[PDB]
């Protein structure tokens, strides 16, 4: 279940780190 949310995380990150 931790697992699970790590990937949600990363999903939310992913546009939030990238340079457009």
């Amino acid at each position: 279940v931790l697992a699970a949310v790590i990937f949600i995380y990363f999903a939310a990150l992913s546009p939030a780190i990238t340079f457009g």
